């Protein structure tokens, strides 16, 4: 256990799947794990392991912001053993062709934090998911029927920027998606050697403000969770 | 409501006490407050209001981190009248003459994120709190008996930091605690027109490793809530 | 005729193959390609436009270093219409798995040059190939029974840089070789809205200098280039 | 004696005031100080030692600038054993609510200086007064009628800055007045061991370009000079 | 022999003259020197040795960019014994009163480029040429009836900058022309210990594009070595 | 008038001399200028104006520091005629052959100090001194029969460093002498389109440290003088 997990090795799958919102988490283990059970509350980010059609899986939120998604995914890693971390989150676009309901799979993530910056001697550090993983993900997202983006995402440290100049600049630049946490993640898997991917499904766009039908929205929230865990199947292969 | 908070106007009151741990606020609604009533749930960060000494107050978490904490505050100034925020969070020390359980008052917070340049055109901004409060502070705990250091925190992005020897800068320069939210919540309270203050308890020590529990930083931090609530007071007058 | 390419639309394919050593574009045109034809000579570099099993394929080096590639990808892409560019060169490795002639895809590139921040309002801006065309140059390696790694790749602006100890940094965060292009090639892509992927082989392991004969690094230069040709056929299907 | 400082132990009070311009301290050393004696000469930067209501106290320029600054209160600090520094200068005004001749504290400095940033490891230090110092001030202030706001400086490298947008964001972060020495002193301060407070006097506004003339400067700024050498009496009980 | 360079020590006179377009190395050697034999083919960047007056003399292409430059020079300098680089370019002005065909000396070179930086501990190197190298191109065109301009030249990174604005800065500051090499060679002369400098002919002028024949151009380039080539001889008296 | 300079239009020469120390002044100006008279005191930065064989001069201190001397140059330039300004000053020595009274020129000045990135968009701008003003000194040394070494200058922010690393940095890149003012000077220069230049004479090494006879240093600051005084007088040719 750690000041923020109180758990033990073994009590976590070596594949986490992480949503930012720890009810989201609850929600996750009750709609598509079998014999799930609790394994963390601290703090009351709730973190669940069960198995999907057999597979030992685990899911547990991660927070809002690099900072936060930064200490939970170091101590998987470390303390846990877990060898895959796919975030499952949500984001906002600013591409006119990216609509409502897009699933954006990030196979880069630029950012305006300084955490790379720390660990890479001030330079540039290409913060990237890991390859086999993004294939899986396109994979299965081809098996479902559902098309999916490949591309930049950019990790906010400022969800309320001061200056809206950044996004006609994204844009400029080809993002797909504006979130808050993969840059981080992908530092962490980096510096501790683990795997990692980020998957999002736009909940909101830069241009147009308009949203759809409740169950719709929710239709697509589940494909994403079922890209990511049919994704670790073809992984497993 | 707002993105992140389901309230109305007057759910909430003109100051609110703040510890990054949901659960904390939760215990310091139960133990410091009476006829409190949860007003927010929205992602777990819960959030009550309730009365001390018949003066109406709020508390509610803000998650770790910089990012998440400037969502929290910056929707509470803006959309529900808040006036004053005291966050009541932990920090870790890395000054010998400092042992577990200390208190201290952050008047200044220092550090290595990147939020502050963004606002201030790439210069040195000094994120400081409302001197009011921190005097306020100080004579409350002068009134209680209780002991209380006065002086710089340091907020960091990564709580498992690539360099150690940055410790060793800290120490030289006198910082007081590490931990990771106060500079982010001076800027946001400059930005958007409020006032702000940061009471930390000493949690751990990051040259002894000697730690708290999480069951221990949950419940049992009762001196910094004290003194937190009786300078309220104080301003009051 | 730009001001480095003196030529007219249509003059080249929408593919564009590019090493760093000019004299590689004869050989490959040559060897590879059916039917070229000169299309470029301005400063000595020469291009060339042919066809691979039908498809139109053009040759033209680029030069050593972000600010000579930057020019030709930029004309290339503005003025002749080019969607896609491969950079085939060379790179030195300094992991230890990493071994001599290995080839390797690199699905992103860090750097410390400039040349992003100046684009990304000096934020980390992450210098990406397109995904398709990396799967592309798997699947075709594999097909080749050749084995390739994809990971990152770091383009320096110094050859000779005054201190070795960013080598050790490369290593720890995964870096599979060093060389000159890829982050700037990546950057021009993504600014003017193209596609673009930099395949190496190992040409020289730093810190460890072992030997090759000219006939083994003839074969593994020609196996980068049939790699290279034959993801471009499957990027077609 | 001190490469810029022709004295020895003793001669100096363990509290100097320090103002910008070398002829204002002597006014202060004939108009406060009883029985005043030069102590120091070197390059025009006048230093004296007296006595006020029986407590011994010493009044020194510092010149104008950080680097001139930086000199002077380190060699005080190291090689006459001073503890306090009270830096009483001018500043320009930018907000719209204050006017010329009016009092202020500087609890916190903001810079575009590198000096602190070469201490801290280029991350952000907070630039703060001594806590105890700060409220001797305000209290001395009350004590004597005076009114004086408690809040920011901005500490300029560039007095005659190339872009007057910055001021905008100065004003947006209520900034209370444009200096050119507190930063500096603070960072000398912390990093030698000793304690320091800046109070300024309005001598000018930024916007309305309301202006105080030079001898206004050097002979007429007593009220600051009230509430430095009562606030020190305070201290010493 | 070294990495780019295929020859050994002797083989380069002491001192070197570098055009960008390695086509004008052979042009030169045949135009202006005497008993001219190769040197050098490596990667196509010809190299030749021959003797002005009797002066022992080589001229070797450099290639676009600081990068490209950097490995000629300080292979040159480290292992052939040359002492002295002259690099003889083009260049496009922003300055109203600098005209088409005029002849710049660079006596400093600004840059957007972060060699230097990585070499300084981030901080400012004025990149700048050996002074009595100046003065003798400036004596030496004088003699030839040439007026010649000396002050500070850009060197540009990307040719094609995402924002014209930093091309006002470059005017109201007094930069001559700009290129793609000088604060670069100048880098690598001080790293190093050797000397250098950087002449340069106006072909274009950024904002006002006028004319000129391909015969005019001849002789100014013409111009431009023999200046190069008298000023070596006033240096060695 | 300025708040720091009280004089008029007229009162200064189109040259002025300027020493750190303003005791400095008082002494060039009796002991070279003819028919002087005192045309400044404020602050008691001492100014005077007479004449060198029949040339009308002036002589000024500057103060310690980039934005000491910033302000008195810049109100010279745009107040009062300006056009040339000679900095006549003392340095540190770092490399093993400049050896005490050495006397320097600065044709350039590196820095640690931010104001020339504030004006350049945060680029490196070669901070320079006029051509024919160096060149003038040059020639006037000559005919005193005076050596003079011309070259790099380093103008530091911090006369006490935090880090004596940048001593062997600024020896490796071949820095003549360590100062405090140059490269303010030459950005204020260039700014406001003036022209400048630096001349100092060793006054302390890095290594060895060891003086001679206050005799032999005084001659070498009066030859330093000289050679500024007849610089000028070539200068008017
Ligand atoms: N438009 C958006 N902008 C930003 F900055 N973050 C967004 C957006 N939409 C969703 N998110 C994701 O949800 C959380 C913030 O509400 C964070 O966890 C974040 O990843
Ligand atoms: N040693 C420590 N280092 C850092 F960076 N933060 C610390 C430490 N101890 C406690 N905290 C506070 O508690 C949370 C992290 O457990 C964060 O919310 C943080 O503010
Ligand atoms: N070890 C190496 N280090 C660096 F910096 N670049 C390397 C290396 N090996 C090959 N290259 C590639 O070849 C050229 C430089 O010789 C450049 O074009 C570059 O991409
Ligand atoms: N408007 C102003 N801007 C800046 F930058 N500094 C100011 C201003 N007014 C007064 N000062 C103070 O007085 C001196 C400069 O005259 C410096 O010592 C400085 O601290
Ligand atoms: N206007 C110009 N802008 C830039 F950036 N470089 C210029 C220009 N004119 C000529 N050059 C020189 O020629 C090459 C680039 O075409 C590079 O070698 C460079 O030095
Ligand atoms: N070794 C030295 N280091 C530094 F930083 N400055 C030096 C040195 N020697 C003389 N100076 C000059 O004299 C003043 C500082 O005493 C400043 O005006 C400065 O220009």
């Amino acid at each position: 256990a750690t000041p923020h997990i109180n758990a033990e090795m073994g009590d976590f799958a070596d594949v986490v799947l992480m949503p930012g919102d720890p009810l989201r988490a609850k929600y996750i283990a009750e709609t598509f794990l079998e014999d799930a059970r609790e394994v963390n509350n601290v703090r009351g980010m709730l973190g669940f392991t069960g198995t999907y059609k057999g597979r030992k899986i685990s899911v547990m939120g991660h927070g809002m912001g690099i900072p936060s998604c930064s200490i939970y995914t170091k101590e998987l890693i470390t303390d846990f053993g877990v060898k895959k971390i796919i975030r499952v989150g949500s984001c906002g676009a600013v591409l006119p062709h990216v609509k409502l309901r897009d699933v954006v799979i990030g196979m880069g993530a630029c950012t305006d934090s300084k955490v790379n910056r720390i660990r890479f001697k001030d330079h540039d550090f290409a913060a990237i998911a890991d390859f086999d993983m993004v294939r899986n993900a396109v994979d299965a997202a081809k098996a479902l029927g559902i098309d999916a983006r490949v591309g930049n995402l950019f990790s906010a440290d400022l969800f309320y920027s001061p200056d809206g100049e950044m996004f006609d600049v994204m844009e400029k630049y080809g993002i797909l998606g504006v979130e808050m946490e993969a840059a981080g993640i992908y530092g962490v898997a980096a510096e501790f050697g683990a795997k990692a991917l980020t998957i999002c499904t736009v909940s909101d766009h830069i241009r147009t403000h308009e949203q759809t039908t409740a169950a719709e929205r929710q239709t697509t929230f589940n494909d994403m969770i079922k890209i990511a865990l049919e994704s670790v199947l073809l992984g497993d292969k």
